[PDB]
Formats: C-alpha cells, structure tokens, sequence
C-alpha cells in the first residue's frame, strides 16, 4: 500500500558554491525543497534535518589520511596543501570552496540517518536529494563527489541485511560505488550509463565483478538519445530478473536527474515520467528503499525531475501546473513540472538494447 516517507533536508545545502562556470549547483536541492513545499507534500512526509556526519563515520570507508586532508584544506591554506590536492584528486572538477568539508556532512548525514532509520523500521523510504555522490573513492575525491554518502549508508544498511541492491540511473557510471563492492556479493551493483569517450570511462558490461563479487556488478552501457519508451523497456525487465535472482532485503537507488533531456553535460533524451518510471518500478519490490540525488545540471529540470519522484515516493498525483515557489521565474517560459523530449537521435537502437539485455541475462543466470 502508500508507504511512510522521511525526507532530508538542511536548509543552508543552496549555499554551498562550486565556483563560477561549475555545472554543479546544490541550490538545485533548495529549489527542490521549495517547489515541493509549495506543491503540499510537507503534508505528508516526516521532514528532518540531518546531522553534520563525523570523520569518525567516514572512516567507516574512506581513509584516515583523506578524511584528515578533507577536514583542513580551505581556499585560504590551499598554496600550503599544493601536492596534497594533487594526490587526493582536488582542484579543477572537485575544487576546493568554502564549507566543503561542511557540505560532504551534511550530504553524507543525510544518507546514513535515512540508511538508521530504515533498518529501526521507522520508514519504508528515506530521501536524501543531497546525497548520491557516487564517484568518491577510498582515497580520493572525483567528479564533483568528495565523499561517498553511499557506499556509507549501505554500509549501515549492510548491519542488518544480508543482501543488498544498489541501482544507479544517473546518466555516469556510478564507478565509486561498484568499486568499494567489486569483491563482494553482499551488496549488487546495477549501473545503466552513457559508455564511450565519456565520464568517468568505466562500466563497461563486461565489468561483472571479482572474487566472491562475480556477477553481482551489472552494467548497462548506452548512447547518446536514449529515450522513455527505449528506457522503460530495459529497466523493468533487468530489475525483474535482478531481484528474482538476487533477492535483496534493502534497496538504495541513486536518481541523478542528468540523463534528462537537455541537461547541461548529459545526452539523453528521457523525460521526468520517463525518469520517474524507475522510481516507480522499483516502488512495487516493496522493499526498504533509500532514494538519493546525484547528477543535473539544467537546475530547473533536477528540481521538476526531484519533486515528482518524492510525489511518486509518497504515491500523491501533483498537478502539472507549477505552483507559486521562491524561484517561480526558473521554469519559464511553460511553469509546467513536465518536460518535453527533444529531436534528437537515439543512436540506441531496439536491436542494441535487447542485445545488451540479453547478454545481461546471461551473467544473471549465473547467481
Ligand atoms: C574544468 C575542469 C576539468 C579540467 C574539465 N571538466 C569538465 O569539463 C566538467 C566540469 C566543468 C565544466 N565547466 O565549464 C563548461 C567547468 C567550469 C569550471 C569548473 C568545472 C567545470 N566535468 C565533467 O563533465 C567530468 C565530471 C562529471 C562528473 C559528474 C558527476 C555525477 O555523475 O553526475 C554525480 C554527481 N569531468 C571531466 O570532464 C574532467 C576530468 C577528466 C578529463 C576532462 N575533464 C575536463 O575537461
Ligand atoms: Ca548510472
Ligand atoms: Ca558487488
Ligand atoms: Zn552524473
């Protein structure tokens, strides 16, 4: 039936600045917040504000050291940490702003209280719209990702479950996350990307894993174009199949809204019911589920993209004209929460997608 929902927010995430020209902006989780205030949805969620996670809870994955590097670097001390940026990963894409230590708290905070409160089973669903920073490794920050808020949570979520399932819909392989769990089949990897002179360059689909973590990483490689009808098709069916074989207890589904059409750096073409679908998909396992942000870029279309899937989460129909927000003026010149595709090619053809599926199946089989 409707399951309860607890969100987390921190209202001063939109203050966190990446820099002049960055893509990443965390005012896009504000705008969230605020449009899904105004559309009522506080009605029907427990809203809380997580704690500002420690370096102690960190350590859980990353190493001393970098925890350590990310806890004093400032722009005021960076001429004095010149080999230390360079060794952990920190300058140009994952640059080094005011509060950055701060902003990795309260993303990865949020990620951990909702992975506690799922396992307690106070909730059937815990959403961290500031979380999902699935590049982060051990020792070293990437792609806008400084610490990974999720490999944490599953790791809390691994207390008390034996088995599992992360699924990634951003439109970047979530490299991060199948690394810390490449030699496990404790927790499955289900990545679906563009592959092919693009970021971060991994998850390939035949990168299924090592060790006792053979066939339990899953990766979907695409194009540029994929739309919501080539998606939809090859989404539900390989989670079917992923949860018939593996059978997790605990999901955690990362919901990076950049494999939208017209997203400043990714090149798909899905709408945000196309995006949504996964949400929904997964929804019907009827199984604890952590949900968490990640990518986007067109901040206007993370926010619409966002607030829909709470509205999903929460199973409430929320109407298409936008309500009065704070930042009303973002979503001219239509004020609709949904979006239109674009014309262009899916270079995805339905022959490549059954392929892929098929070979896909393939490795399942194998569990
Ligand atoms: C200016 C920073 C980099 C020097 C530059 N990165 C980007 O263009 C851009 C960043 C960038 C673009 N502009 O202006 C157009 C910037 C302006 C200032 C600072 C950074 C940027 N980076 C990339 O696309 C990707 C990172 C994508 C991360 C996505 C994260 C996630 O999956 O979605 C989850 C949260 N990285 C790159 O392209 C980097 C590193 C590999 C080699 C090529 N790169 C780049 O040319
Ligand atoms: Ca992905
Ligand atoms: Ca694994
Ligand atoms: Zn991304």
């Amino acid at each position: 039936g409707k399951k309860k929902v607890c969100y987390y927010y921190d209202g001063d995430i939109g203050n966190y600045y990446y820099g002049q020209g960055h893509p990443m902006k965390p005012h896009r989780i504000r705008m969230t917040h605020n449009l899904l205030l105004n559309y009522g949805l506080y009605r029907k969620m427990e809203i809380y504000r997580p704690h500002k996670a420690t370096a102690e809870e960190m350590t859980k994955y990353h190493s001393d050291e970098y925890i350590k590097f990310l806890r004093s670097i400032r722009p005021d001390n960076m001429s004095e940490y010149s080999k230390q940026m360079q060794r952990f990963n920190v300058g140009e894409d994952c640059p080094v702003f005011d509060g950055l230590f701060e902003f990795c708290q309260l993303s990865t905070g949020g990620s951990v209280a909702g992975a506690v409160k799922l396992n307690r089973q106070q909730t059937d669903m815990a959403v961290n719209w500031a979380g999902g920073l699935h590049h982060a490794k051990k020792s070293e920050a990437s792609g806008f990702c400084y610490v990974n808020d999720i490999v944490l949570a599953i790791l809390e979520l691994l207390k008390y479950h034996q088995r599992v399932l992360y699924i990634d819909i951003d439109i970047h392989h979530g490299d991060g996350v199948e690394e810390a769990f490449y030699t496990t089949d404790r927790v499955m990897t289900v990545s679906f990307h563009k592959y092919g002179e693009y970021f971060p360059g991994t998850g390939d689909l035949r990168d299924i894993g090592a060790g006792k973590g053979k066939y339990y990483a899953v990766n979907f490689p695409m194009r540029d174009g994929i739309d919501d009808e080539s998606y939809g098709q090859i989404f539900k069916p390989i989670i079917s199949k992923v949860m018939e074989m593996y059978q997790p207890s605990a999901v955690v589904l990362q919901c990076g809204a950049d494999s939208l059409s017209g997203d400043r750096l990714g090149c798909f073409n899905l709408t945000v019911k196309g995006h949504a679908k996964c949400v929904e998909v997964v929804k019907t396992f009827n199984l604890p589920l952590l949900m968490l942000g990640g990518g986007g870029y067109t901040i206007r279309n993370v926010a619409r993209c966002w607030t829909y899937e709470t509205a999903v989460a929460l199973d409430c129909e929320i109407p298409n004209e936008l309500p009065y927000n704070d930042y009303f003026e973002y979503f001219g010149p239509d004020f609709k929460l949904h979006i239109s595709p674009s014309n262009m090619t899916n270079q995805n053809t339905p022959e490549y997608m059954e392929k892929i599926k098929q070979r896909l199946f393939e490795n399942l089989r194998m569990l």
